[PDB]
């Protein structure tokens, strides 16, 4: 419910799906000939979110659609993703059929699709899967980032020297590689200096990189990248909880608190990204397309005295509170700086049920320990337990042992 507190209004798209019966019979009839047309495609989603075998046979016949038709192309993509959700070995045939294909959104998908069944390949499958490899470099970074999830040695010959591709994104997914498969940690060092490139998707991808390369030593670097929390976040649980076990060893406890509160003020920030300490300087900032900008942003908005930002913060409020993006930065702000007089953004940002304030539920859980606000722990005792996102799970643990 952030749209009530909003003078911006977040336009959500419910479409209304199939049945499952319902699915099966209209995904694999011709469009021509349909009442809905449309259904031809919630007929995938939908039947990747279901469980039985005809319907994983059904799947793997959308995934199998004749590539002459436009509208069979579209359904096959999502059938392909649907696989992928479903985890079962039984796609692979079809997957790799896929890898063959002109249309490349069905390769990158069923690249994709392949890495999360995680099953296990054959020498045969490991060479066409390396004939993907030889696309274009946004397909390249998808191949080589397979092998390097699926745990796959034999492609080292092939792997090994894109390390000195000249697109960083293909070569940083190749020192990825190298160090989980190969177990060389060092081709990794280009990667530190590209968390804070002057190019965002570098600085994503660095990110990106080092959490697939499981060296754990690259933890501090990834907590003052320039980069959105959450990515940050996931990569650094990669290294430190391999196994999403859950816990987090304290030998790293406070390098991954300090990830976790994304203080704008202690990250690494070019002077390009910092805006002038004025109430249209830090807005246009928090509202750019990149984190890189928005922190900085968020960095002077901190910086500027109490009494104006108070009404800043405020007014900012009253007009973005349903833009995610500004819904966390003023969490953010209010719990690292422990500005009491709002700790009622930190008790409603806690309280977001919406999946897409994600990342806020952490800021203000680090608020309400910052604050003292102990009337909230039925609330991190309960996301304590059953929050879905792992950092957002360890967060309300860590906050609440020390929460007096």
């Amino acid at each position: 419910d952030p749209n009530s507190s909003s003078m911006a209004e977040r336009f959500d798209n419910l479409v209304e799906g199939l049945t499952e019966e319902r699915a099966m019979a209209v995904i694999l009839a011709d469009p021509d000939s349909l009442e809905r047309p449309v259904d031809k495609y919630m007929a995938a989603t939908r039947l990747g979110a279901s469980n039985s075998e005809e319907s994983l046979d059904v799947l793997i016949q959308a995934a199998e659609l004749d590539p002459e038709h436009l509208f069979n192309r579209i359904t096959r993509r999502k059938a392909i993703d649907a696989l992928g959700r479903r985890k079962s070995p039984k796609a692979l045939p079809s997957l790799f059929k896929a890898l063959k294909c002109s249309d490349e959104a069905a390769v990158i998908n069923s690249v994709e699709a392949i890495t999360k069944i995680d099953a296990p390949l054959t020498e045969a499958d490991h060479e066409k899967l390396l004939e993907a490899l030889k696309g274009e470099d946004i397909q390249k970074r998808a191949v080589i980032q397979a092998f390097c999830r699926l745990g796959v040695p034999g492609v080292i010959n092939s792997i090994s020297p894109l390390q000195d591709d000249s697109n960083p994104l293909v070569a940083g997914a190749a020192r990825a590689y190298m160090s989980k498969v190969a177990l060389q940690p060092d081709g990794l060092e280009v990667l530190i200096p590209q968390l804070v490139d002057p190019i965002a998707g570098r600085r994503r991808s660095a990110v990106i990189d080092l959490g697939d390369a499981g060296d754990v030593t690259r933890l501090e670097a990834l907590v003052t990248a320039p980069v959105s929390m959450s990515l940050r976040a996931r990569s650094a649980f990669q290294l430190v909880d391999p196994d999403k076990t859950c816990q987090v060893p304290e030998k790293y406890a406070e390098l991954i608190t300090q990830l976790l509160q994304d203080n704008p003020q202690q990250l690494k920030l070019r002077k390009e990204w910092i805006c002038d300490i004025e109430p249209t300087e830090i807005e246009n900032n928090l509202q750019h397309r990149d984190e890189a900008r928005q922190y900085g942003g968020a960095s002077s908005l901190m910086a500027m005295p109490k009494a104006e930002r108070m009404i800043l913060i405020n007014e900012i409020k009253e007009k973005l509170w349903s833009d995610y993006v500004t819904h966390y930065y003023l969490t953010a702000v209010v719990g690292l700086q422990g500005l009491e007089e709002r700790s009622d953004l930190i008790r409603l940002a806690l309280a977001e049920t919406i999946p897409q304030y994600t990342k806020s539920r952490i800021a203000a859980a680090w608020g309400c320990l910052r604050l003292g606000l102990v009337d909230q722990k039925p609330l991190l005792e309960e996301l304590s337990v059953s929050a879905f996102w792992l950092p957002l799970k360890w967060t309300c643990q860590r906050v609440l042992k020390q929460l007096s």
